[PDB]
């Protein structure tokens, strides 16, 4: 009945008081922010007549509130038109709530129900939405009080107050539906969508809610789809229109309901039509748009600061008033501009811009037509430019585009914007003579910049591993004075992509040389090697005549490349055996390629072992023996220490050429070696490279050292050992040297023992073995001896030979 | 003997032959980078006479060196006057070395030993640095063979090569000292710094390395302290001078050596004398200087890009040539450029500046005196100021300071150097009739800026909690024309130190109104409440008349505050309990306080259990239990709806003014609460608080539920369990209810039990207990029996009682 539009609630229970004469709500109904309520006041506050809220219903921290079940017992619909983010129910933070006691709620037809953060409320999984919502899915039902924590009482089950009622399944629990511990949900058994009674027959399909009457569309409490007259209809009569998705009422009703820009099309009384639909003043039709909706914006003096501030005027196409502009902070501006201003056409009032520091060019008006002027600035001026230090091109709203009825305009101060733009602007304007001198006149516009910019075209290039030379042809400076100089932009850009003018660029001044040989020339240094550069050059052409034509010239940007050089060292080499006789290197590329990559050069050499071993007694002094490679691979002034080093390694270049070092190509980052000898040490020079054949050459070397595995039985020994008695009770026992070791021999372990007896050992070096070709034997107990040798290399223990049998008598 | 200067060899074993007409070495010997080097080439290659290093001695990849022991045979003492970063003895990554092998060398008088990453160089360990250097503490030997992978075997101990030799403890190892296998250190035994000989007698005392004769200064191989003819002094004789603290040359002799910047100040020709000392065309004494050091700087034209190509020119006085300045590029040179220029006081050439849009004063040329300007510029300029942008103070190098002998005066386009500077430096240069117009003309230098700079005082001042509103004297743009606008600089300014014109602050541009009342004003808004803001105020009067005195004029930084407001909502409140009867709450500042913080306003309220848990039966269907807290203290949309609700809370302001709301200040972030009820829930609201008695008022609340712990004893039943017996075997059992549970009973567990066989349980509910006040026992044997009761509250199980016994027959 009653229109009563969207409210929101506030800090007084007496504030609650504006729903007396409210029946359905036209809007949302938000209740919040109630810090000075109790139980009391609200325990005798009740809103009988409430039946249907559009929106949403919002409640947000009402102090006091135990229940709902007095504030709207009558509260059936949630349309859910309109939704607070997506839900149509919202419960937060409320303190004091103990149920949500909706009894007379019949549906939520769109929007998802979020109770949120309710320390105290419980008493909600005992209820099912899917008799409610169309998609209980979408509820958000988290942070409350504990599921298990409070007993969802419902009137049936237990001992509980009465009559029980309906139990239902909503996520496979097939359990009762309850409101409260007095009240629950209304269940009646017919198909869903239908409103029933208190005698449980379910009413007419359009109703919806409840019901007075069975089968009567008259009798519902609130009309399903569509509200006219107190009956319930699936579309409006044909003398009537839509309203809010939800009543009927006739096309001037709806007008006189929104009183000037709403409209009726497609059977909806909206507020304004969507886009391509318009109206100006004939009947409320939102007709088709030709090509375009002439929005139309209304702003007394509209002082524009920044992006965010033109952004207001998005869409307008008729501007009613008049536009200050003022960037000075902003870069580049002239996209987002004309994303927000450019399809304006028509400016009532006056257009002024004034120390647009930001503003390069006046191209973001694209689509104006016409500045009628009818409030313009002071001294009758329409347009007003005044202070722009870099304004250059105006814009292409010219060329008979323009037309400005009354009013003059007003260029001050605009160093870099030339004089014949601003001639052709009035031209084109069709006003010349309004104005006089000291508004246009030149020595605050016009100088600088220039108009009719030539062309400088490179005459030499010289490209060097760091360096670039360049030569331009000579520039006169046409005007005798004209002091120039030239400046070259270079910077380094990968591709063959780049913008002028736009910081990224290195500028460098030039002065030309006072002849008519040697052209001005420049010589850009400390550059890497083999990388792209972008460079072009201007002429600056500052003069200070009345009358002259500038006549700036630059450069098209070319694109040069310096010479390559020797790349860096190979990083993180790991060397691995896998075998007696292979080897297995990988490493990574180097930090700084300076050309393109095309192999590898990998020299390995033989290392001999080191003459120390050799001669010296080995059965004492025991060292640790040195182990095959087995990697794993399936501050200041030390800083400046490696720094200098990385200096003297800078210069090191290597030209693409039991000690032999043999050299190799690889063209991937793994290397792998082959027919090398069993258990002995190699030095491996990794260097990348590139086109050397001509250039300085290959890196430097990253040599590592790595030891191949040994051999299995490199240490037997060949032969049978001999023996040879004497009647001194001494025995020589003689053995054959192995023929390839592990690297070299150490020590020769003789264990001799006699028959019955434990075992003794004994140990000889190399150089007592080689005094007499072997071992002696004294001092012993005649009888029947027997004894074993073994051998002992670099590697390790080697094997047992076969034993000899001796006698002493 | 001979000088043989400090010299570097790489790449060729050809290039080492640069040593066979060397002795002595005054300086540092380097060898590098040897990559075509065989053992073959080393082998048969020997520098005998080499015998003393001064500087320092390096090696760094030299492939195929085994030893040393050929190359320096005789190599004695290493002075280490000048040391590579600290070190006297480098041998860096040194391939097929296998050791040191300088068995001549006497000792190392200053400097470190670094020896590092020689995978195959060993016989390192079995030498001490203590007999050699003064300090072996120092050395960095690291990275090489590991110590006992090789046997460092001397000629001693085992069955070595032949005869032994001394041995030594340097680091608790008392064990042989040898350089290789064959020769080892040669100690004699005698006080340190004493050569000895072949028969072992030590030499002289200032003999060092080695002699020929025992007690024979003349026999020394290599002079200790100084060397002068054959002969070792302690100091150079009369008539001689001291050279590279080696050794002893005449006035003459050491003149020559460095053939004019020489000295020989303090018994030593050096190079160059000292901070301090200076000489110009006397004998060649460095006297001291008067108050700074004349240093004298050559250069033909230095172009000056930037503060690195200035450095060049740090310290020099007489600059000799002429300077051409342009940085384009550059902020705020001045004091780093004052570093570098700024003790030039006469220049030979000219002085230009061309293109220096960072320059805004020359102010770092404060002892600047004369140009002399012998080269000057064509045209017959000597100071050329040409195009910068902004250029206004010109220094303070003026008032007869300068004077220029010869050339004229060329100043053009400097747009923000207002011609009486220019004026000023003509005056006091004393050239005034040498140039004519065209080159201190107008239109080019001189507009735009200002030179007399008057003041604006702020008339009124009105500050809110987010807006501030200025209001400063008209300021008429005297001359009639003279378009003007005012823009204020505004910043965030903590503190009540700030600099002006310097990005940082805020531009905001504002016209002034055409009348003669309502001065111009501003009114600056979105800013944060309580927060001071540094303001000022500049004029631009920007004019194009030809003879108008600019007289720009600004404001004073003048600091204002805006008003406070209320603060934020406590983040991270955790609340606990320590007992029955008290609770304890923390929390953090708010993340905005906007003000000066004062306290926090603490509310608390006794919430009482839901009517839920008090109509129901518990002996089916039982709950979770509440527990006392126990909190150990000793995503777009979801986003989107947090900020959606702060902003409803930004307006939520408190008026610091079984339901009672308790409240109390607490001045820290924490809080205890005393006098409350055992194991019932309480709500805290927590709101911080500053100067709120004229303010908008406190935060919002930022609740938490906290339980009490329970009571110990609190479930016992008061009184003693009474029976009354029936003639139909039934019994009724009555007990009190305790007077103050847990917040509520929930049900009665009765213990029964006939005397002999087990015992039941039965439970009872407490709407069954108070409908006959107590619980019923029928249908059971005739006997004597006895029960015992128990309570059950919300905290848990309650205590047993006294049993009753009864009879039934």
């Amino acid at each position: 009945v009653e229109v009563c539009p969207s409210l929101d609630i506030r800090s007084e229970v007496a504030e609650l008081r504006q729903l007396e004469n409210c029946s359905v709500v036209e809007g949302h109904l938000q209740i919040l922010l109630m810090f000075t309520a109790t139980g009391e006041d609200f325990r005798g506050l009740s809103f009988p007549r409430l039946t249907q809220v559009t929106d949403y219903l919002l409640l947000f921290r009402v102090y006091g509130l135990e229940s709902l079940r007095d504030l709207f017992p009558n509260l059936a619909v949630i349309r859910g038109t309109r939704l607070f983010l997506g839900y149509a129910l919202v419960i937060f933070e409320m303190p004091h709530l103990r149920d949500v006691a909706l009894p007379a709620l019949g549906a939520v037809l769109r929007g998802a129900v979020r109770v949120e953060k309710n320390q105290e409320l419980c008493h909600l999984s005992t209820i099912d939405w899917g008799l409610l919502q169309p998609a209980p899915g979408a509820n958000h039902i988290v942070g409350n009080k504990l599921g298990e924590e409070c007993a969802d009482v419902c009137p049936g089950v237990l001992g509980a107050a009465g009559e029980p009622c309906a139990k239902t399944t909503f996520s496979g629990h097939t359990d009762y539906r309850c409101w409260t511990s007095s009240h629950c949900q209304r269940v009646c058994p017919c198909p869903h969508g239908m409103a029933c009674t208190a005698r449980g027959e379910c009413c007419h399909t359009e109703c919806l809610g409840g019901c007075s009457q069975p089968e009567d569309p008259r009798a519902c409490v609130a009309c399903r789809h569509l509200y006219f007259q107190g009956a319930c209809l699936w579309a409006c009569p044909p003398g009537t229109y839509q309203y809010e998705s939800w009543r009927c009422v006739t096309a001037e009703r709806c007008a006189s309901l929104h009183s000037s820009t709403f409209g009726i099309h497609q059977g909806s009384c909206l507020a304004q039509c969507p886009s391509g639909f318009t109206r100006n003043s004939s009947s409320i039709f939102c007709h088709k748009c030709e090509g375009l909706c002439p929005k139309e914006c209304k702003v007394g003096t509209k002082t524009i600061d920044s992006i965010q501030a033109a952004q207001d005027l998005v869409g307008c196409t008729h501007v009613e008033g008049s536009l200050i502009l003022n960037l000075r902070q902003g870069y580049n501006l002239e996209p987002q501009l004309q994303h927000s201003l450019g399809l304006v056409e028509t400016i009532t009032g006056f257009l002024k811009i004034k120390h647009s520091f930001a503003l390069v060019s006046l191209g973001f008006f694209k689509n104006l037509k016409l500045i009628r002027g009818d409030a313009m600035v002071d001294g009758n001026y329409t347009l007003y430019v005044l202070d722009n230090q870099n304004l250059q091109q105006l814009g292409s709203w010219v060329a008979a585009g323009l037309t400005i009825p009354v009013g003059k305009i007003y260029f001050a101060f605009n160093p870099r914007l030339c004089l014949e733009h601003i001639y052709r602007l009035e031209e084109v304007t069709g006003t010349r003579g309004r104005q006089n001198k000291a508004e246009i006149n030149p020595r605050t516009n016009g100088d600088r910049a220039a108009c009719q910019t030539r062309t400088l075209r490179f005459v030499s290039n010289v490209t060097e591993a760091d360096r670039i030379l360049l030569r331009w042809e000579r520039y006169e400076p046409l005007e005798a004075r004209d002091l120039l100089s030239f400046i070259v932009y270079y910077k380094e850009s990968p591709f063959q992509n780049a913008t002028e003018h736009v910081q990224s660029w290195n500028l460098l001044d030039v002065e030309l040389p006072l002849s008519r040989t040697q052209e001005p020339g420049v010589t850009l240094a400390s550059l890497k090697p083999w990388t792209q550069y972008a460079v072009f050059v201007r002429a600056i052409t500052l003069t200070t005549e009345e009358d002259s034509p500038h006549q700036g010239a630059q450069s098209p940007i070319v694109y040069l490349r310096t010479l390559p050089a020797a790349p860096t060292v190979p990083q993180d080499v790991i060397s691995t055996s896998n075998s007696s006789s292979h080897l297995l290197v990988r490493w990574k590329p180097p930090t700084q390629r300076n050309g393109n990559l095309t192999y590898y050069l990998v020299l390995w050499q033989r290392l001999a072992e080191d003459g120390d071993l050799y001669l010296n007694d080995y059965c004492h002094r025991g060292l640790r023996l040195p182990t095959s490679n087995n990697d794993p691979r399936f501050e200041a002034q030390e800083a400046s220490f490696q720094k200098k080093f990385e200096n003297f390694l800078h210069n090191a270049i290597t030209i693409p050429i039991d000690f032999e070092i043999q050299e190799d190509k690889v063209p991937r980052e793994r290397a792998v070696l082959s027919g090398l000898r069993h258990f002995t040490e190699y030095r491996i020079d990794i260097h990348a490279c590139n086109h050397a054949a001509h250039t300085v050459g290959c890196s430097a070397a990253t040599f590592v050292f790595a030891r191949t595995m040994p051999h299995r039985e490199a240490d037997g020994i060949p032969g049978k050992v001999a023996w040879e008695a004497s009647s001194k009770n001494s025995v020589l026992l003689r053995w054959l040297e192995p023929p390839d070791p592990n690297g070299l021999i150490l020590k020769y372990e003789i264990k001799y023992r006699r028959l019955g007896e434990e075992a003794t050992v004994l140990c000889v070096s190399r150089l007592r073995y080689a005094k007499f070709g072997g071992v002696h034997l004294a001092l012993l107990p005649p009888g029947n001896y027997s004894a074993r040798v073994r051998a002992t290399s670099l590697a390790g223990n080697g094997s047992w030979t076969d034993s000899v049998a001796f006698y002493i008598l």
